[PDB]
């Protein structure tokens, strides 16, 4: 459907706790939390092909995938991973990730388009879930 658009963040909850699980030290966590409040997301959706660009003040990353097809990206803490996105309903997808090297917490993310017009992103490390809410620019 209509994930396509330019999204700007309005809320970010439990991000510090997520980074803590992933081993990030406290000063860097606080700085990452501040960076997260400037997060912008650009999405182009065509059928089940997605192009996603996530940026902050000094960094930008692009994600390209097709639902049901494995691709490579990086975890929240920056480790390379194999990813696979599946639909959970009309406007929610869930991505499971697997580390390319070594071991770590089990990570994943979801994106959901609500009926209120919000884009909800969740990111998970084991027990800890970060939720971020976006609205259209
Ligand atoms: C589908 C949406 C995805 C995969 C969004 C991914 C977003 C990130 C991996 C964001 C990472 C950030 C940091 C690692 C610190 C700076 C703040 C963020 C939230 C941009």
């Amino acid at each position: 459907p209509n994930f396509s658009g330019n999204w700007k963040i309005i809320r970010s909850e439990n991000f510090e706790e997520l980074l803590k699980v992933l081993g990030v030290n406290v000063m860097l966590r606080k700085i990452a939390v501040a960076a997260a409040s400037k997060q912008a997301v650009e999405i182009k959706q065509e059928g089940d092909t997605f192009y996603i660009k996530v940026s902050t003040t000094v960094y930008t990353t692009e994600i390209n995938f097709k639902v049901g097809e494995e691709f490579e990206e990086q975890t929240v803490d920056g480790r390379p991973c194999k990813s696979l996105v599946k639909w959970e309903s009309e406007n929610k997808m869930v991505c499971e990730q697997k580390l390319l090297k070594g071991e770590g917490p089990k990570t994943s993310w979801t994106k959901e388009l609500t009926n209120d017009g919000e884009l909800i992103l969740t990111m998970t490390a084991d027990d800890v879930v970060c939720t971020q809410v976006f609205v259209r620019e």
